[PDB]
């Protein structure tokens, strides 16, 4: 498991662009990492996505598999960052299903694939109560800011 | 069971001061709610409260609360318009667990009497079933504007 | 006379919970504070309590009683803080008018008790020394 | 006396930029107003100026002054929902800077409004000490 | 040539998730749109993504381009949108960022109209600084009313 | 030229009153400065200036220009960056807004140092949207500690 401080350890990421709840486990071997984002009315982003209509913007949820790709990306490598972080570089297969509502516990999944050289690539899904919510194939450049 | 657009119905609360995200059960006829507010790291108040140390407001916990009684009061009366059960008083409160991000606060309300207009609550919160914080919560009709 | 940057040496609350704007009387022997809190329609929490219609939190009132209570502990025994004042329940806690943009924030902290690292304040709010709220606050000192 | 929500009522301003709390006095009869806005340290704009040294812009002291101005001008040809830009000033001078905690007064005393140019005489203080002073120019629009 | 209130006309996101600032070009008859995002330090984000080191997170860009795209859609069946409807973001293939997009840049928006199979529609969109390119990507909306 | 980082050494403003997007030119011997600062309908001001008429408060344009003289200022002199020397903002003459900025503009400031007796400065300061002008002040600052 993994707090928020912790996970604060492994990501640079500040409010309001934190989308990283907690950590539920951390498959060491497997290569793979289960976490979830706790969605609720009282974020920034809902009133302007949309007035009248809260609906958890999509590109959130890829940055929310992406912050979670990074921490498997560095708990396998048994390391702790300097400043380091996997830089969104690029994805293929991206989509969603269902929308993402206010009081959903959005449950983050990201399992390593390859990594040629400095880039990484992980097999991320997104789910709310099982059912699948988004897909994609994210990339990542381990760079420093 | 409702979600945050009927939720939005019964309460005038808004952005930054909604802290009721679902309610799970309203059991009109017991006079008792049951719903939930999910605490996420991506709140306003958390970089106040405090910096390197996110611990959810106590006293937001108690304004979810009144806010849980309060759908419940409204949806007693079919009560729509805006004005509110303006929140009075406690008699005994008290918390046990702080709650953090990622935990998911469990808000409970169980209507008791209303003598003058003046509303008695039976209120209780929980995360993962342990008790967090509890108390009787007073409220008083009136219009918003008097 | 305490200014912000004294109030933030002692209470580790930050924008947007740090409600306590200045600190004008301090009376050690008597155990007892006297600090406001400015009311001001500029303030994050109007837009959303309630829309057309500002009323400062009545939990926000309980909020800028126990943060300076907090500030009293720490000055009745010369303490110069990671040390916090936990809100861990409150007795009789009663609301009598609301708080309004304008406003000045009046609140008294006054000294029960102790038993340990258990704190019990009197507690009272008011504006223009109008009662607006009054409660007995129940405090844990505990390392942050 | 008006309260904010009649204030809102003659200003279009909203959250974060209505800087006006209270007006306590609307002489009609000498074309002049006195009022107020509350400093506290919650306000968005203290973060930013600066971390900390909180210390209240100049410019929203201006911006307090005009509104206050605007205020006086809507009640005296009683509008309801246009705007009085601020179009300029010609000699503005701040004395103490404002921090939180401070009452900061706002009067504005009407001028003169020639072709729809209004010209107000403003004042702002602290503890009845002057902080700033300008001679605020509106003109109608929108 | 759409300002900003032309452009909330069309669409219905408002702050914090508005991201195109002006439309400079609209060519029907080529089924393409051109528009800009100003990218300011004086923006919600930036404090969060990521302290003392400012980049326009990657997603915003994706989701600036599906607004941009989502403008092209309702001009081109002459649609006066006055009701909620909009283009949900559904997915895309092949997805590329090439360079981080910082302060002061004036993200330049490009969408390119490609089919339109029953109600899923299909744009090629393009990211770029100062005519250099910054992103890139296949944005596939589904049009549906909130 | 400089960037928000450079920018932020200089400047203790930090959002939401930073005000200056990028430094583009730094003519010394002229004392003179060309800066300019990106306006986005994702600012926190636009929402309350004024709803759906989105306009920059010409005060804010006042704040601009004195955050850009200030660098102007100690560029002149050598000054090694955060000194924790602040140019304090303390009156101005013939103060003049010629028309609105609306979000999607690019503002360009100019600030050309007038004098300086002691630690009072003056500066010649212009705003412009497409070289068209848009505000011009002068303003005086009084370089103190911050």
């Amino acid at each position: 498991m993994m707090d928020i401080n912790e996970i604060r350890e492994y990501l640079p990421h500040r409010y309001p662009f934190l989308l990283v709840d907690r950590v539920v486990e951390l498959d060491i071997e497997g290569k793979r990492i289960r976490a979830y984002k706790n969605v609720s009315i009282n974020e920034p982003f809902f009133n302007g996505h949309f007035p009248e209509h809260p609906i958890m913007p999509g590109v959130l949820i890829i940055e929310a598999m992406a912050q979670a790709a990074g921490i498997l990306g560095f708990k396998m490598l048994d390391v702790k960052p300097a400043g380091t972080l996997y830089y969104f570089v690029g994805s293929d297969k991206l989509r969603f299903r269902q929308p993402v509502l206010p009081g959903d516990q959005l449950q983050l999944h990201a399992k390593f694939i390859s990594v040629k050289r400095s880039i990484w690539k992980f097999d991320c899904h997104a789910t709310v109560d099982d059912k699948p919510v988004c897909s994609a194939e994210i990339i990542c450049a381990e760079r420093k800011l």
